[PDB]
């Protein structure tokens, strides 16, 4: 067990609650016609409260429990909790959570006697729930048990599957909501575990309110069966087709809840799962690209006061594309073309192989290149032109199974007519990056649920009343391709900037300032 | 474009900016029971930034005649004289693409909707434009720069023609050639040497007179062009390391005497560095060799003059450290990273000799180990703490100034998985190196107008500002083997190297470091 | 599956096939006025093919314990015993994928619509199945083959388990270890040597007794398993070249005496070759070193025994020569071709020492120059006749038996254009090398049952068939440095190397070479 103790007066302990003062420094800007920027610093003090008692067991309910991520998720928790070593060509391997930023990355705390950086585990600063403590269940329009699911996914080593077989065969996904109209036509016949069944013949979109009612009880049953207090619900089922946002159906909390009761065609399964977890106060994370969080549902989350998040699981390929485009744009290099090509052979790509679920994926990237462009008008402006041509191609190639082969090509302008051509080729089992991502998301959103804050007025020595995070956790933007936002802010996609934001946050909770990297004890004396 | 920040941390005196800044950091100890005790620390400073910038800045290049030297002078001239040019794709306007100082922006804060507001990196505190450089320099080869652009085949043909009248007037001054310090094959290119023995032959006797002829070239260049601010920058071929020894180059006095005694361990590099210092002219070592022996680091101190260096951040190497860091930060464990490449220039040709190649070798490394070092969750004695890696560069003349760079990363993923990522990179690398060279002269100059004082919280004064430590570590973003100060670790991590500059520029104008929390949005 | 061709060129005698064949070719002279005078030539032959094939064939591997050796025995056993196996993807049935002899087809002609009719390559004249090999061999390391599959990490885990009972019974016999012939680092692996000095230590004294203990191992293996046909094949680590010198290894008699005199130029390789010959057992040199010094080529002749070799056609190298040839045939001029690679096996580890690496070096080459050679429209003194090329292989242990191979071609196109083509190749190369090894033993055996006579058109007889020249050049499709006969050029050109076999098989059954005109379709 690793831990950190920061000697500071900004932090006080009380009844297993960390109380921490922090002064938030920003700056507002107006730019003068002559091109003069007027900058005025700003400052807001805050008091932050971290409930330190983390739940001993955290409940996790996956919509798509039966898929590759779903199954590989349960497999990794089981394998790591019970130390199930497994055979491989390269030998006997110990289980681990590689690819997880919360379990496996470190953070610089400061320096040592000799100006030498000292790092600590990201999860050793403040108390976090361990994925070995998840208790997982979930839903799936398909009745396969999780052993059958590991089999079918073909993600993990055959020996591992064989050692997990006795426990996974016992996990059975709960029946789900299957509305045909919302996913690729080829998912029909997998759908053999629905609760939305009529008098006999079955599947029907009639009864959406009772469906909502059914998902809420599933959550309450799951909680008591496991004697658990906290649960997070996470969508990792097949990408749905975006719904049309219209004035009177799902524009407002009142409209939504009724269109549901009315069985409006614009109420999708994810719509129901979302409203059912909000209505129970359990945080809902949207891991797919469809737009489940329509304004009417964002409102009900604000009204119930419950954590929501997502819009697509942020790759490892798409991540890297940003790290890469930003590096190029901060070095004053101009990407004029970024071609993104992709193939994988899982259900995931079988479902994306329809243009209506592929549009959702395509629309998720439809903002990134637009954000790196905006930040540099010396490079992109009306004179030198301000487009970066781009394309996304996702083809279904069955023989490569869960492997995703990803290729992106960057053609950029250099000074005096030169160009630079960079190409990144990436191959890996997709689920094996998606799963540790999923785990970081749960683990973070649970950490956030225990954090509250209060505005503090310097002249009125003590004001405010502790409140919770704005419902929309943009803190998790780091792991989601299309970060959802509050109705005034543009999305921020800069990978390295999203992580910095998390570490500065953890840092501030234990009384340390933003990392500045200036190293004046080396650079001066 | 300019920037004005309301803060009381900044006062504009004569034509001086006085800025107060509070430096927070922390010291950590580890128990051996797994606890990290963290003690924050503070140090208050005052920074004085002379705001009067030379309106003309002199740049003197060792290796003025090459691919980097030539294309440097071509881009100053083309941009300065707005020389548009013809290509397959239409008329093109010149620019400084690739330069962090001229072409990247910085976040200053947010406007009134909560959106990010960026500004030119160079619009926060005045900096010299490369349009005002005035360039001269030396080269063991006398070709003129028109001929040097021809021979380098880096630039478009029609732009070489549009600059021909001006580039043909520039000639490299003669230089110091100690054949046994470079690749034997650079022999016959050497037709412009000052070190000639009373016969006519290049000698190695007379190292002090060569040191004096170089100070004379720097005075004369300053006189003939009426400039007080000059910067020297080595962009010549990689020498081979000299051996650091007691009583020859360990101290200012040994080194001086050594040069006087014609000692085998004094390299052309060495002479130019020393001549620059003696003249108070900042010296930037753009190549891998160990020019800054200790003995030379003293002299710089003593004279109060800058020095910065060891190898221009080959930017293939940039993209590499970044990639790597992204993987280590995401909880991914690289276990091998193979780096390969080829290029067909003199650059590749002079490296083809192993001894010069050995300099690129270790100027590099010390990045893999720093990334390994920072994450013992991944790298330890139980899961193994190594990352196999190799560096291979071969001379393939047909490709020219083109560099084909290939890097393959094989990493462990969770539960037996693996990830194979490969980066293929094609560009003329002179077109990356030139803007780097600009970025650096533009930053070496700025630093030169900045001084500081360590203050106190109830007992300060006696006054007296001091100059940056000689070693300009703020220029590590651009060099591959970041010179340092003893026992201190050479951390690379391009991104972080860039946060440093940015945050420094920011502080000078009383703006705290960026933090990315976006509370006006995250907090209700 | 079988093939029956109606021709009068073929008569089936005892259990012998007598085939008549007419060999057309041409001799050319060039004027120096630019005219090529072409004289066709003909030579008639009779080929006798003993159709009785050993029902069991013995294979003895030097290096039985490695990646190639181990996985060879595993695929004979798995295919022979139909051992299906478990994987992420489901149960898999074993096969010999990658073997030209077991898994490629040949065009025999057309059916009655004009469409091509193909047949198994091995269904035209009987050949031995690798399912009937019986394998033994030697290895400086005593591990058993179950342990050798473990340590090689080439095969699936569950198939290693299903073969465990059988592979653990196989043990490599001890071998000859002259430490100074391999990479110093292969020292400690050496725990199974016959060359021990009356103390216990590996010696280099007694080279004739080691030569005799190897003939004894081959007799005993033949006796204990009741087989008359055995083939030996070197798949051990690359030795370093020995120097060919007058009066030591230039002739059969010097070489024999040299071995007796314990001469430094006799390598383990050498001893095994010679022991094989002395036993009439064909010997295949699957590595780069120069085992077949002249002196040894004589002995093979004299005894009427095969020899074939120099380096297993690394098949990355295959894909290369092919690519290259396609470009030269399309009127495209490669001007540079960079070849890079890494792998993490003992193979890569033993090459890591430069001297063993120097053997892969020149076993290669002689392909670029043959392609250059054939097209002086492209390569001449006026447009330049060279193609810059390099070969780099580094040991990256983390990748295992995986070989990552990268090749980049930069070529001149018309009117200033260029083309940059790059081939990235990832596979465990043992899984390519093993089928190659099979293909070759299966073809060395076939050749062994084939004899020929040069006939005449009005004066033939006196009779007497003769054996193939010792050097089996028909096996160049699979080796990188195709041994030859003096002054004759080592032409590679995989495709053409394959046309040769195919056309030979074809002729033996009285089928003319393929021509691809498809007159029944092209002509009315
Ligand atoms: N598979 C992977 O490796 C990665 C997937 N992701 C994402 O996560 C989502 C699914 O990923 P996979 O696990 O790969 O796909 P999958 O298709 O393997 O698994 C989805 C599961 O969802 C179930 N499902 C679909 N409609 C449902 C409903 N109404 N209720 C309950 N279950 C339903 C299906 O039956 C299936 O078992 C995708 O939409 C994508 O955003 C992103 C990166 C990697
Ligand atoms: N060429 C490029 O595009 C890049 C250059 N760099 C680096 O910068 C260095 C310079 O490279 P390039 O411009 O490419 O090489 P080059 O070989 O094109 O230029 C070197 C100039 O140095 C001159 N030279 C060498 N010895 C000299 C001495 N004693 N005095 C005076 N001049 C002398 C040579 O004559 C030559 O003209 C390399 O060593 C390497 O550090 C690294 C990345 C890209
Ligand atoms: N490993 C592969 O998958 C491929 C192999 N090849 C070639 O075939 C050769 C064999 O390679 P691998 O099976 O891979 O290597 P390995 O290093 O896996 O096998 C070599 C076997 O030779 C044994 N050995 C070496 N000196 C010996 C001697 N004097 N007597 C007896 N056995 C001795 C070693 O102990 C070892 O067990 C290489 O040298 C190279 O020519 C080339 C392409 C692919
Ligand atoms: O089809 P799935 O399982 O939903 O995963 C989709 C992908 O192709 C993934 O790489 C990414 O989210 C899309 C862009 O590469
Ligand atoms: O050819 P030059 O001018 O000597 O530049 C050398 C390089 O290509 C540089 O990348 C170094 O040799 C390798 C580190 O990336
Ligand atoms: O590693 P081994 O078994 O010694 O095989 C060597 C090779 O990878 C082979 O490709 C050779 O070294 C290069 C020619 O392509
Ligand atoms: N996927
Ligand atoms: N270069
Ligand atoms: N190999």
């Amino acid at each position: 067990i690793t831990s950190v103790k920061v000697v500071t007066d900004k932090c006080t302990y009380k009844d297993n609650e960390l109380l921490t003062k922090y002064s938030y420094e920003n700056a507002v800007v107006t730019k003068t016609a002559s091109g003069r920027f007027d900058v005025t610093p700003t400052v807001q003090d805050y008091v932050f409260k971290l409930d330190l008692k983390k739940p001993e067991k955290l409940g996790i309910m996956l919509i798509g429990l039966g898929g590759n991520n779903g199954s590989t998720l349960v497999a990794s928790v089981l394998a790591n909790k019970h130390n199930v070593e497994f055979q491989t060509k390269e030998g006997v391997k110990q289980p681990n959570y590689f690819g997880s930023m919360t379990q496996c990355s470190t953070l610089k705390l400061g320096i040592d006697a000799e100006g030498n950086d000292v790092y600590a585990p990201f999860n050793s600063l403040l108390p976090m729930v361990s994925p070995n403590d998840f208790v997982v269940s979930g839903w799936d329009i398909n009745n396969a048990d999780l052993y059958e699911a590991m089999q079918r996914s073909q993600v993990l080593e055959y020996d591992l599957q064989q050692r997990l077989k006795a426990k996974m065969s016992l996990v059975k996904p709960l029946p789900s909501i299957y509305y045909p109209d919302f996913i690729a036509a080829n998912q029909d016949e997998r759908a053999n575990n629905c609760i939305n069944l009529d008098e006999k013949g079955n599947v029907t979109t009639r009864g959406k309110w009772t469906h909502l009612q059914r998902i809420r009880r599933d959550i309450q049953n799951f909680k008591e069966e496991n004697a658990l207090d906290k649960v997070i619900v996470l969508w990792t089922a097949n990408t749905e087709r975006y719904v049309e946002v219209s004035p009177g159906v799902n524009d407002t909390m009142e409209n939504l809840l009724q269109s549901i009761k009315n069985d409006h065609e614009e109420i999708a399964p994810s719509t129901i799962f979302a409203a059912a977890s909000i209505l129970e106060g359990v945080p809902y994370i949207n891991g797919s690209p469809q737009n489940t969080f329509v304004p009417g549902l964002v409102q009900l989350a604000e009204h119930e006061g419950t954590f929501i998040a997502g819009d697509d699981l942020k790759s490892g390929q798409t991540k890297l594309k940003s790290v890469l485009a930003q590096f190029l744009v901060d070095a004053g290099i101009k990407p004029v073309s970024i071609a993104s090509y992709n193939h994988l052979g899982n259900n995931d790509g079988y479902n994306l192989s329809a243009p209506k679920q592929f549009r959702s994926k395509e629309i998720s990237k439809s903002s990134v290149i637009d954000d790196i462009i905006a930040s540099n008008d010396i490079l992109y402006n009306d004179k030198l032109g301000k487009k970066v041509d781009h394309c996304i191609v996702i083809k279904y190639m069955k023989p490569v199974g869960d492997s995703k082969v990803a290729m992106d090509e960057y053609y950029s302008e250099l000074m005096l007519g030169g160009h630079n051509r960079i190409s990144i080729h990436n191959v890996c089992e997709d689920s094996l990056l998606a799963t540790p991502l999923i785990i970081d998301l749960l683990v973070m959103t649970e950490f956030c649920t225990r954090v509250s804050y209060k505005k503090v007025d310097p002249v009125k020595e003590d004001a405010g009343k502790f409140e919770n995070f704005y419902p929309v956790l943009t803190f998790l933007s780091y792991w989601l391709k299309a970060p959802l936002t509050r109705p005034g802010f543009h999305p921020v996609n800069g990978l390295n900037k999203q992580r910095t934001a998390l570490e500065n946050f953890l840092r501030l909770l234990i009384g340390l300032p933003s990392q500045n990297e200036l190293r004046f004890e080396e650079r001066l004396l």
